[PDB]
């Protein structure tokens, strides 16, 4: 289920631990673990073919409207979504609001 971290609060900004992609219909992000060092998202065909990363900013951003950038390193897959004016609660909020799931 859904119950760790990966969501950095840091500043007005928040960094969360996830693959290059924002989320397809029902901003579809959970929580990523250390373990895995990488996280599940929703999202197109053509973002999982890489658009992803400018998808990301797309949907990402227009799942909830905040900004988001990815971070960690893109060049294995593998990286770090850094959300802008958005916090922790926020990316739990919409996982909470759309996952239905909350992160303790």
């Amino acid at each position: 289920v859904i119950t760790m971290d990966c969501l950095r609060e840091v500043g007005d900004d928040l960094l969360v631990n996830i693959e290059v992609s924002p989320a397809s219909g029902k901003f579809g992000i959970p929580s990523y673990n250390e373990w895995r060092k990488r996280i599940e998202v929703k999202i197109h065909s053509p973002p999982q073919k890489g658009k992803a990363n400018r998808e990301i900013i797309k949907e990402f951003s227009e799942t909830f409207g905040r900004d988001v950038e990815i971070v960690s390193g893109q060049k294995s897959r593998q990286k770090t979504i850094r959300i802008q004016g958005m916090g922790r609660d926020l990316f739990l909020k919409l996982v909470s609001e759309k996952f239905g799931l909350e992160i303790p």
